């Protein structure tokens, strides 16, 4: 119920549409009052929970009430959105901190990802994508160093 969830729940909604650059502003902004680690761990949660929500088969599937990977490569883009654009110290260790202890979620159900359904195939891709791409950031900081001073480029054009 915490003004920081309903900001991340917007951004990483099931419409076909966003998170976005506004959304994903709307949710940095939390950072003055809820700190990083618990902004990560809930947009995590949520990646988690719609995983762990849909049917592991087609006997499930007809009996629980396909576009949950939107939510799940939401999430990621909120994450690696994060990862690029808070402050360096404290911030950014947060999150990286917090990915690193739940690192499985990305070194396992990210990376062996499968969309069920007919663009399954594609969504698939971007998923498994975003995934590497955060795990380049948290192997190479020297990457993530100079994809943030990159970052920064445009900054006050506005």
């Amino acid at each position: 119920s915490e003004p920081y969830q309903i900001d991340i729940r917007r951004a990483t909604n099931t419409d076909a549409w966003g998170p976005t650059p506004k959304h994903l502003a709307k949710v940095l902004r939390n950072r003055y009052q809820v700190p990083l680690y618990l902004m990560t761990e809930y947009t995590l949660k949520r990646l988690v929970d719609h995983i762990a929500t849909r049917p592991k088969n087609l006997y499930e599937k007809a009996r629980k009430d396909g576009s949950e990977w939107r939510v799940v490569l939401k999430c990621l883009v909120v994450i690696e959105f994060l990862l690029l654009n808070v402050d360096t110290g404290d911030e950014l260790n947060q999150i990286r901190s917090c990915l690193l202890t739940h690192k499985h979620i990305l070194t396992r159900e990210i990376a062996q990802f499968k969309v069920k359904f007919g663009k399954m195939e594609i969504h698939e891709r971007g998923i498994r994508k975003k995934g590497e791409l955060i795990l380049q950031y948290l192997e190479d900081s020297q990457f993530l160093k100079k994809e943030r001073a990159k970052n920064k480029k445009n900054a006050l054009e506005h």
